[PDB]
């Protein structure tokens, strides 16, 4: 689909869910859970997974 | 010991090491990992357990 | 029109364009420039000019 | 002299006396003036200038 957010932090997984990210990578979110991570789909890296939600920011 | 950091976001863990922080808790940051992640003690809860680095700010 | 992100560092003005910033802060961010910098307007103060992106965080 | 800071946050500078700033960036700071920014020197760069005093931590 569309892409949705974009990291602003470097994130650096520590678990297997977790998502990596570099700075200003177009990302896919799939879903906002009520704990604050984000699933997503890493358009650069094609993979998915989740990471904090501050470490993302909506495009628009 | 004294106090370093403090949480600016809120983060709720999803894994056995990550440690809960509410906004404005006082941490005292015992290691800053190469990986961008944090080993800390939650003044306010009395617990021990890692978090992503941006989620703190140091107090100075 | 509606507010869009919140200040969440202090940041005080060197050169004419910059806006003034406190901390919480309600900011109408009208450009997310390529450089890194947002040109807001700052709900607070009723003031217009530009800051350093890390300085704030969407309100969502 | 030595290493006092290291930057966190990417800085592009918009102004003359700004000093630009990659992630992880060493840092040697001459002075922390009374308005928020720091004078300091990049030895990654070996430049001079200034930059917002939150975009970088101490190492210690």
């Amino acid at each position: 689909h569309e892409q949705t957010h974009r990291a602003i932090f470097r994130f650096v997984p520590r678990h297997e869910d977790e998502l990596e990210l570099e700075v200003d990578d177009p990302l896919l979110v799939e879903l906002q859970a009520e704990d604050y991570w984000y699933e997503a789909y890493n358009m650069r890296t094609g993979a998915r997974g989740v990471f904090p939600a501050y470490y993302a920011i909506e495009v628009t």
